C-alpha cells in the first residue's frame, strides 16, 4: 500500500533511504519494487539474488516461462512480472553493464521505464557488478523519471555519497 517512511526528498519525485530494499518492500507493501536484472533473468546475486530469495523462489520460476517466450530481454528494457510476497509488481529493469563494455547511455532507457508506474521502490539501477558511476545513475534517474521514485540503497557509503552529491 506503498507506506513509505523515513525518506528523504532528493526533489520533486524522487526520494532515498538508506536500507535493504527486501525489508523495505515487506514493511512499505509497494505497488511496484524494481529488480536489478541481467537480461536472462538469472537472478543469482545483488538485489536481483535477494528479491528472488525473499519470494522462495517463485520469481525465477516466473522469469524462466517469460523468458521462454521473450527472448533475452534487451539492455536497457524491462518486464513486467509478479511482485509474488514483496508488492504486487516487480519490474526487472536491465541497465548496462559497463564492465561488460555496454553503453552507458542505456541507462536512460534503463530508467525510462519508471514511467510505467505511477510509484516504485527501487535500488540504484548499473551499479554493483555493472559498474556505472553511481552519482552519474541517480543523475539520470532524477533527470529521467518523472513518477514517484523511492530509491532504497543498502550499503552505506554509497548512500552516503549520493547524499552528498546533492548537496547545497
Ligand atoms: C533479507 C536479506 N536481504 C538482502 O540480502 N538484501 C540485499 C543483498 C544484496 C544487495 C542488496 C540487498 N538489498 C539491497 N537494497 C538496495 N540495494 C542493494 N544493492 N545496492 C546497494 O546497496 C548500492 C547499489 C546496489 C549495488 C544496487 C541491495
Amino acid at each position: 500500500v506503498n507506506s513509505f517512511s523515513g525518506y528523504l526528498k532528493l526533489t520533486d519525485n524522487v526520494y532515498i533511504k538508506n536500507a535493504d530494499i527486501v525489508e523495505e518492500a515487506k514493511k512499505v507493501k509497494p505497488t511496484v519494487v524494481v529488480n536489478a536484472a541481467n537480461v536472462y533473468l538469472k537472478h543469482g546475486g545483488g538485489v536481483a539474488g535477494a528479491l528472488n530469495k525473499a519470494t522462495n523462489n517463485a520469481m525465477q520460476v516466473e522469469s524462466d516461462d517469460y523468458i521462454a517466450t521473450n527472448g533475452p530481454l534487451k539492455v536497457g528494457g524491462s518486464c513486467v512480472l509478479s511482485g509474488h510476497n514483496l508488492a504486487k509488481h516487480c519490474l526487472h529493469v536491465v541497465g548496462p553493464n559497463v564492465n561488460k563494455g555496454e553503453d552507458i547511455q542505456l541507462l536512460k532507457s534503463a530508467y525510462e521505464n519508471f514511467n510505467q508506474h505511477e510509484v516504485l521502490l527501487a535500488p540504484l539501477l548499473s551499479a554493483g557488478i555493472f559498474g556505472a558511476d553511481p552519482i552519474h545513475s541517480l543523475r539520470v534517474c532524477v533527470d529521467t523519471v518523472r513518477t514517484n521514485v523511492y530509491l532504497a540503497v543498502f550499503d552505506k557509503n554509497l548512500y552516503d555519497k549520493l547524499v552528498s552529491s546533492f548537496l547545497e
